[PDB]
């Protein structure tokens, strides 16, 4: 679907900045967690789709914040998440259960 239309914006950005970006889909928090440990240990960017939520993992906040924009251009109605440590993963998954999900809106971003 629209994940294939966003993939171009991400894989072009990998050539612009010289970092490794890759896109994958998951069904459960228990399966997805295993992918975050690899990305953070290796200093790499993963863009993950789980149950309609976009979870962005990177050791570079400037890579996440540009990916979030490129995701939200193509799906302005989709919810999003960000991770830079294995502690951030638990922080955001705890917020997912509590309803404290991301508030990325262009009138709030400025």
């Amino acid at each position: 679907g629209s994940d294939e239309e966003i993939r171009k914006k991400l894989e072009e950005l990998a050539k612009r900045k010289g970092k490794d970006l890759q896109l994958r889909r998951y069904n459960d928090p228990n399966e997805v967690e295993k992918s975050i440990r690899e990305a953070l240990k290796k200093g790499r960017t993963l863009i993950i789709i789980i149950n309609g939520v976009f979870v962005v993992v990177s050791t570079d906040e400037d890579l996440i914040r540009e990916i979030k924009r490129l995701i939200k251009e193509s799906n302005p109605n989709k919810k999003t998440l960000d991770v830079t440590t294995e502690e951030d993963l638990e922080e955001v998954l705890r917020r997912i259960k509590k309803g404290s999900w991301s508030l990325e809106h262009h009138h709030h971003h400025h």
